């Protein structure tokens, strides 16, 4: 007997899933146990759908895809939060939701986990607004093409996807699947634009000698990391990153210059950026906080704005190409332009360390965290000030930041470091995550430790939303405060390896780290306390920049 | 300067709301400081938006209204499940976003907590299949008629409803709302309907001796309590109640005869309305978890359906009307029908009590827990085992009982408790959780320990999801244990009151017991170690029923 | 053998409805069967579902209500433009649909009128967006109180709702429906909020001597043109109305001084408006057309907006009432302001008649069709230069005008007259309609032939789109001419008594009126004569506030 669980279950293997992440609930069992069948993958287990979403998403850092499995509303719709994330973060993650007995279409039944009317549509209607592609089975014939259908197009698009299947039909005899070499196929391209795109870039280059490249935020799901070191090493320019770029061109480059982020960039890379007479930004995302509340925006003649399917410049614009195409190929006939790399140096770190028994800084905590970063780390890192601090600390290459600045949802990085510790085990993980984020999703810590996944994890106990404070301050930033180093101990109880460790000093936080470093069988939380009034000075700029914006009076 | 977010504090203290739940965000920052300016609320703050939404929702159980504000996507979309949760439940819940700047409208503009593309208007587009009615405010001047269309559909449907106000007229100039009766207007009732419909009744019940009440769970949604008690004095006949409409009716009358819930019924109840020449529902839902599998659904030539506003039986169906005036004007008319309840009794706990130092039993704990039950008693049962111990304890009359069974979103007991206790604080409040469900929504016991709300938590750590193994087995009901007693000193740090104790045998739960009562600075959460095969008996033939119904084959 | 589609057909009767529209499908067949069963309605048929569905809309315009009848989809998506226009110009028009049977809902079964998925709900999801309530019913239990909803909804509101039938539910035997008084039941009022709105609105007319009420287009739907005159009557003041709300107020009344419209407005209108102490408007919509570009839109301290619901003046809005109860309870209370009825006249046509044998004009074709109009007259008037010709008539007491102006769709005006025709029999019923117009909906005089519908229709032959032209020229507004008049005789063949006219003088179109009154079998289509550049000069004004408006660059 091969079924619809089943024919999912090995797609889902062949993406190149080791993991899938679920809640049970009586709509799902079925499908359950026949994901369970499936060999080369395990089932991991969420304590709620929020945070079965976000591992997916993490784990879909890791290895490119990621799969949720939960029930019917209940389930999915707190799950659909996670998918607008995956969404806005450009990562197929596909959530997969079991849904009615076929035989209650089409009779006016009401159902338990519904709303109480005849309608059981609403959970497709409401998803499609944050998915590329979603999907109903309601019986065993129609299945393959809908489930390939569905992860097919997260693959290509790099955007989640919905699908859901009628719990009497997960189980029933299904077509098997055929053989392939890839579910990811691309477009073919158009050869004619990118040879005419190519030849008007080399062109438009002729009388612009200071050039700087941009990297973007979407440069990964271009999957064009590898020709944007191409096309630096013939343009031998500047390269600079936007602050949700972060890890997607190595540091350690000799012509890496830095952070540009208006008014909070590194130092020199300003300037740099804004008096250039070509810029090439590769695959940006140029919204309000990237911008600082459109204040800081290359626009103009001297921009190039590469996006992930399309070239923009000198009042053209060549679609039909992909990113990867485009900058390989310019990589072959760009001109040399090292002006911007001289007279200029990449940024450092500029935090001298502290006297060991003083209280815990926030300049000193950034320093000890940086220490930890190798070429096989992986840093997560949380909104919050946390962005501001992850920001201004240099990687070495290979090193991988994940952000979520498009989406912003705190306490995504608990259960997305999670996801992706568990996608990418080789690698050292560590997370930084406020207080305030920590609280919304806390829970997933126990999972770390059900699992035995080593997480590192810097709580920044502030006593506070500071990020919001910076905004704009009143009764609603002020929490209760929680013995956040007890809690490992609590999900522990009588099995598990969590360590909980608390820091009040830079001594503190150093032999914290060396008892983390050696516990491997567990995450370990460093509850760091650091005072609500000594925040980034980055954060305090963007911060009035932002409130100015958003207070902006209507028409 | 009375501004916009002044106009919604002033009509959401109107429908007599003292208290309001929210998450800050940078798009509703300036709508919570409107909100904190009014005298007549507190704003209380929320973990995370979800808990936010079911806060409000036990609030509205309290209160027959509430309101959440929460910020745009990240925010609202996990708020959706809590507002489907109000839809299936039947309860006014303002859920209230902050939206984008007026500015961006029309401009092409990326913002920061959306799917990254320029529709904003996606979060209203899912909301209305959630809702009775949804609304947008982008100008002072429209925000009065949507603020209060919001306001009063909600109150008269018995429906959540929806706004989003934009974060840059949430402080705008608006007029003031005028004085108010009561936000609550009902449509105007149809005579000749009501009176063709009670004579129609009369002449139905003339060779019917055999009568039985029957009420549901959308009795209190109809605010048709009173009327009931009326008509079922009139009759004097037996009277009998759902699952899910425990506490509607009260327990205390001597015409009560017990649960009607299929072959899980009180002793008696399924022969008496089964047997039954004339059965008279009031406001009934008939799902599939009521039903029993639809194997217990009485229909046909002996049935009286009496919805909110309809009533249904002989051939005809009559509106117009309210579940009220009709319930009131058969009172009036109504024949005396009282052979049901000769001869028959209440039925009776029957729990004799354990010998104290054994290890506790379902049935000890089921024991203990009815005796704390008193006429100003709230007693919230989580989705789980706690239904069927709930469904099989007398309670007084005055005691109120909360079960979410059309919805039934595991957690949803913690918030709810939580928002119950802060909106009916001069009762006592009881709260039954079993482990599976504390851990979806655990973090808001921080809050009732913030705001000090003495709620007594009966955790039954039964170490998995009992109720998924008795529909079906398999390794996702097993779940990480913690040490459930240990968090409350996590959550409690420096500030707090809150007390966590363990309790195995009938004695250590009958001392634990008595410091909850004890404690009024914060919540009691005693975790009660239950044998997982010691589970109801009733669970076990609901749960193969159930099973057996959810798995039926495709035609 | 009583059935889902009599219940229906006798709910329909209940309303007042006389007639409903149709076009057979095989969706709905045997519901057309259900509807012909009932001895108190007449099935008429329409030619396609645009003009299907405009018939109706013209019928509620006589009767307060309407239905039209369609197959899935290849019907229903047409009938959604009309449904729209419904909703535009505040009419109950009930759509119902034939839908899918309801064994293929759960199969994956591909279906005729269909897009060719598996979704059958995609046609209840598009309708939503343009209906006050919209359901779907796939089982007689649930018929009834869907009926009941989609009709008391549709008629509270005044807006169209929508109602789909799976097409063998339609015969499937239903539960019969009970007496009514009214199936239009309003919400109760709130006693305080009237009292403060009257005592606050009579302390802001005491202090302001130049009082002017002006009238708008909502207050048919208000169904408070009976208050109004008392209102009028109470306070003495000058009287004037929007272009939208024709017919609304009686012209002929003492006190009235035309039509205000900003820059186009009658003689003096637009200084007594514009220069008032008070201007109460009875439920305005103030849109870009009413407007003139947003250069003539009343507002600010001076102001009284009287909507349906709600009473917005001096800082403060009260709701919890309807337009009809406030300005009844006004009536008794305002005080008397006759100061803008001295000095001031009622303003007349303007027109000398022309010499009988020159080339017809726009200004002699005005004085004809204004000398037709009496007290039992229906003017229905098409977007186009009939808006401006119809705008400056005097009419008599009790004289209907039907005006498209928040919808604006050309060739509403032949379905629209031929259901009011229907509706309103004992009427004489005359129509403007241009020659761009009539080429979209032509083919519905051929109706007005078979069912002997006297409609004398003023076809403009203007060649082309005038109204256009004076906005914006280009060859997209002139169109292929037809002989109009012989067209009558294509649509008679055998059979009809339809009569086709030409008149290119005074004397030839005095001559065809004559003829056109004499004929009572059937329309009567005189095709006028007007040179392409004899349009009003109010038309050219109002093209060029309007094109400025809508270029308006972006910012
Ligand atoms: C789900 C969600 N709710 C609310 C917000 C608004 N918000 C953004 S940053 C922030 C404060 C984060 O506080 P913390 O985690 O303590 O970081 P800190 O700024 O203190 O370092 C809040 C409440 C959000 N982004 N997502
Ligand atoms: C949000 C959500 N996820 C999943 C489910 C499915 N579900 C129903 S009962 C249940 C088990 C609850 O277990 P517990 O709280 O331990 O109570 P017990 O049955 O053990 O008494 C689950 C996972 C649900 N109802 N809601
Ligand atoms: C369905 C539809 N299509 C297009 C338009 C745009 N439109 C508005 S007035 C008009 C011209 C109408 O021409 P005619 O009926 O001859 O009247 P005239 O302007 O000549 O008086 C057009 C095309 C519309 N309002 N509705
Ligand atoms: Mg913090
Ligand atoms: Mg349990
Ligand atoms: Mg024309």
């Amino acid at each position: 007997m091969y079924t619809v669980g089943m024919y999912l279950a090995e797609r889902l293997a062949q993406i190149g899933l080791k993991h899938h992440f679920a809640v049970a609930g009586d709509y799902n069992l079925v499908l359950l146990d026949q994901l369970l069948l499936n060999k080369d993958m395990e089932q991991v287990y969420c304590c709620n759908e929020l945070n079965c979403g976000f591992s997916a998403e993490g784990y879909a850092r890791a290895r490119g895809a990621a799969a949720a499995i939960v029930t019917f509303s209940v389930g999915a719709i707190s799950a659909m939060n996670a998918i607008g994330g995956a969404y806005a973060e450009n990562l197929p993650v596909i959530l997969i939701s079991g849904s009615p007995n076929t035989n209650d279409y089409g009779t006016g039944h009401i159902l338990h986990h519904t709303i109480g009317t005849t309608d059981y549509n609403y959970q497709l209607e409401m998803v499609k607004h944050v998915t590329c592609a979603a999907e109903s089975i309601v019986s065993a014939e129609e299945a393959p093409a809908k489930i390939d259908h569905v992860i097919r197009t997260a693959l290509r698009e790099r955007k989640p996807a919905y699908l859901e299947i009628a719990c009497n039909v997960a189980g029933a005899e299904c077509v098997r699947p055929g053989p392939i070499n890839s579910l990811l196929r691309e477009l073919e391209v158009d050869q004619t634009s990118v040879t005419a795109a190519v030849d008007a870039a080399v062109e438009w280059l002729q009388d612009r000698q200071n050039v700087v490249m941009l990297v973007g935020s979407k440069l990964r799901a271009a999957a064009a990391e590898k020709q944007a070191v191409a096309l630096a090493d013939r343009l031998g320019c500047a390269v600079t990153i936007m602050a949700a770029a972060k890890g997607f061109f190595p540091e350690d480059h000799p012509n890496f210059r830095g952070l540009y982020w208006g008014e909070v960039s590194s130092e020199g890379a300003q300037e740099l950026v804004e008096n250039a007479d070509a810029i090439l930004c590769l695959a940006p995302v140029f919204n309000d906080y990237a911008t600082v509340g459109w204040n800081s925006w290359p626009k103009g003649d001297n921009v190039m704005v590469m996006d992930t399917d399309r070239v923009t410049f000198a009042g053209q614009s060549f679609e039909g190409l992909s990113l990867s195409t485009f900058a390989a190929a310019l990589a072959e006939k760009a001109p040399s332009r090292p002006a911007t790399t001289q007279g200029t140096q990449a940024p450092v770190l500029g935090i001298e360390a502290a006297e060991p028994n003083a209280p815990l800084t926030n300049d000193e905590m950034t320093r000890q965290i940086q220490s930890l970063i190798t070429s096989d780390t992986t840093l997560t890192a949380e909104t919050g000030d946390s962005w501001f601090n992850a920001s201004r600390m240099p990687i070495p290459g290979g090193a991988r930041v994940e952000l979520e600045m498009q989406w912003g949802h705190i306490g995504w990085s608990v259960p997305s470091a999670f996801g992706n510790a568990v996608g990418s085990p080789e690698r050292r993980h560590i997370m930084m995550v406020g207080d305030g984020s920590f609280q919304l999703t806390a829970q997933e810590v126990a999972q770390m430790i059900r699992y035995e996944i080593p997480v590192i994890i810097f709580l920044i106990n502030n006593r506070g939303y500071v990020i919001e404070i910076a905004i704009h301050d009143g009764p609603y930033n002020y929490i209760k405060n929680w013995n956040y180093a007890g809690l490992i101990d609590v999900f522990n109880d009588e099995d598990g390896h969590g360590l909980g460790l608390k820091a009040s000093t830079g001594a503190e936080l150093e032999g914290a780290i060396k008892k983390a470093l050696d516990n491997r069988r567990g995450p370990t939380l460093i509850e760091c306390n650091i005072a609500q009034d000594d925040c980034t000075e980055t954060l305090i700029a963007w911060g009035k920049r932002v409130a100015a914006t958003n207070s902006r009076k209507p028409q």
